[PDB]
């Protein structure tokens, strides 16, 4: 005496859940308002990959890992931004050795154990038809922390550290008092390069779409580069090209594993901060991050240029404010054109500045961090903030709506 | 050479995951400001529990549980919800009964595979601090339809219908062109009460904090207040005392089974909303529900009343707008002082609103649904309309400033 009306399914899993066609986060083509679609909404394509906007969420560490194992607590994080539409996200720094954690609850993919854990989060962010990638990182000579609550001192063996197997490019701690990290030597910068494409391989199987490769921060591919951090007299340090080298390695080793068609980013700290507060130090400058761009978009092998600032040097003196590292995202991008796509981080809190950044700067890409610890509908909030009529899953939206469309005029 | 600092774990888990000492959304007292802390963010303890404040998510149903049992969905949607410092977390309607779910994809209790399922998400909570209970439900005659995104619509057994076992207190369907209820027996009816009785054990064993009985909506206890849906002729039907019968015996039932430590809410349905569009229909009107909530102070079984409205007539006529069930808890509380707590729930969206609400209309508990799935953080945010200082996961605390608290201002 009715119509038969089914519940389309997410396709591919062992549990039922409803899909979104389209996902979460799409603009409406054509807007319902007649009005054009803001850069920030407009899909981009990244090789094999499309993500539905341009809002990205920043790695953000939740030091809730247990062994590198993902808990509920990341189903609870990342799935629950998964189901607000973001164009993509970036999950936290993946320690690819145990000794390359920064704390004892970083994640890790060191170990074919911890693939499952993640392959649960990245396969419900799927069947919402999210695009999901994975940072993988070494914390370098920084690693052996506490979490930042904590106050971020050093974590003791007698609380999970590892204080006697931290290694950097050069026998320098990061500040006086930190750990003293073990000089590399060229067999331990062999064994790097083979956990990393161990961990590249094991976050291929759990099934991200992307891979982000942590060269900032000050942790170890960042400080390779800073010659504040590398004193080394080998084949990687010195001169500019020898300290951007193990950068350029990592970067063709993780193209050459993922093939032609996975999206490939890497992150750097555009410069050290040291401008005013240590003028007479040759560190890290966006000068050098500059050249560096360069050999990247030369090379070919990277897609994305994710462009963060600091924690390269302890006597950093960080200009912060709103979009604080705006203008260095802007002079990369001037600098590689569309060799190479470039993402701007950093206190970008509305979507009309998100936009405004990529148009007038040229930047691809807009990633936000804190703010989706506190608004895990972030892109909710953007789209709104821009008046974009987008999609939202079908379990969220219909409260928002009448009681008779797909799209949340927000 | 270096301090000692260990992570504290939660508890009596498997997992490591950081323990929040105090529960997020635990204002702190004194607040650092030397204001006083609103009533919203004034812990409360029921029997054997206590709550840190006094917004809680409203039941919301999600649609997407697979043959009744959580998923990856819920642990995404409760715990993100959990991270962020709720009073209380109200688990979505779950029905007792496969025939008793509104949709193919509610969550049921009728069965021991779901137990372990709910059982991952209460464990995550209480890993937070977070109380959370479950709303135990029956669709009655308003059963085997599809999500309200796809309209509500009657689901045939073609898409995971029940057509033919769809019960209610009599036979008469929700609107014209839906499905005529099965007029329960009396063997229904027991059925229903053995049911529940094996639902409430199943939801204490998967260990939730308060249990939570879905009397409101047009569902199963809904009709059969409500003379428009329930013209029986028996122990359930005729007068008044018989209508509220059956929610009576559930309430008590309920009660000896979860033990005197064990927080029992019971959500109604305040008003039919037919007063202006059907004026001589013998429905259920706020006097009623007083009536009935003086019954539920009585009998001692239920500690907190749920206020809501409609559902329970299909001709009616809902004058919304902000705080517009307000008005019904505030009669219900005056008839039922102490003796029972109450709150309200409807278009409640600041902290203004909600203290407001509190402390005039001496309301006990704070409802919000829509709100919480904008912001799965809404305690945050009703903590800075408030300009209270309150606890946060250390996760998410410590990228807004320079202790365990965050001065949301
Ligand atoms: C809690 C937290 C965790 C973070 N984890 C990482 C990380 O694992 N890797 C990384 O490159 N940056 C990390 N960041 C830095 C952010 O990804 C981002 O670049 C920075 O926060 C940008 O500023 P915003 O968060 O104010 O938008 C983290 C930041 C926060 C607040
Ligand atoms: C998506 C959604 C699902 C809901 N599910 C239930 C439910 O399962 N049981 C119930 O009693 N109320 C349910 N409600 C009603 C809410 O609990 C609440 O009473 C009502 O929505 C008013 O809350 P609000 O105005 O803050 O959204 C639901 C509401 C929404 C929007
Ligand atoms: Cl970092
Ligand atoms: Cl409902």
């Amino acid at each position: 005496t009715w119509p038969d009306v089914p519940i389309a399914a997410a396709p591919g899993i062992s549990y039922f859940t409803p899909a979104q066609s389209p996902p979460a986060g799409t603009a409406r083509n054509p807007q319902t308002s007649g009005k054009a679609i803001p850069k920030l909404f407009q899909p981009l394509t990244i090789r094999g990959h499309t993500f539905q906007n341009r809002l990205g969420v920043a790695p953000m560490c939740q030091y809730s890992a247990d062994d590198g194992h993902l808990t509920p607590w990341h189903m609870a994080h990342y799935g629950g931004i998964a189901q607000r539409g973001p164009g993509m996200i970036i999950i936290e720094a993946t320690g690819v050795v145990p000794e390359g954690r920064i704390t004892p609850g970083c994640v890790g993919l060191w170990k074919d154990s911890q693939i499952a854990p993640l392959k649960q989060v990245v396969e419900f962010a799927h069947s919402q038809g999210q695009k999901i990638g994975i940072q993988l990182a070494h914390a370098g000579r920084k690693a052996s922390t506490v979490p930042p609550w904590l106050g971020g001192v050093t974590a003791t063996n007698a609380v999970g550290g590892w204080t006697e197997n931290v290694k950097g490019p050069s026998a320098i701690p990061f500040a006086e008092g930190e750990i003293v990290p073990k000089a590399m030597t060229k067999e331990d910068i062999e064994e790097v390069k083979t956990a990393w494409v161990a961990a590249v391989e094991r976050a291929v199987a759990a099934g991200v779409d992307f891979i982000e490769i942590h060269n900032a921060h000050g942790y170890l591919l960042s400080s390779f580069l800073s010659p504040s951090s590398n004193q080394r007299t080998d084949d990687y340090g010195g001169s500019f090209e020898n300290r951007i080298r193990l950068s350029l390695e990592i970067s063709q080793l993780t193209r050459d594993t993922v093939g032609p068609n996975m999206p490939v980013f890497l992150r750097v700290s555009a410069t050290d901060w040291l401008e005013k507060s240590m003028p007479e130090e040759k560190g890290w400058k966006l000068e050098d991050t500059v050249e560096f761009s360069r050999a990247l978009a030369a090379q070919g092998a990277i897609d994305l240029i994710d462009i963060s600032t600091g924690g390269v040097h302890a006597a950093q003196k960080v200009t912060s404010g709103v979009g604080f590292q705006v203008p260095f995202a802007k002079a990369v991008k001037e600098a590689v054109g569309q060799k190479m796509l470039v993402s701007a981080v950093g206190t970008i809190n509305s979507g009309n500045l998100a936009e405004k950044i990529l148009n007038e700067d040229d930047v691809d890409v807009i990633l936000v961090g804190r703010a989706f610890q506190r608004d895990s509908g972030l892109a909710w909030a953007f789209a709104k903030d821009l008046d974009v009529e987008i999609a939202m899953a079908g379990q969220i939206r219909w409260g928002f709506t009448s009681f008779r469309s797909e799209y949340i005029q927000p």
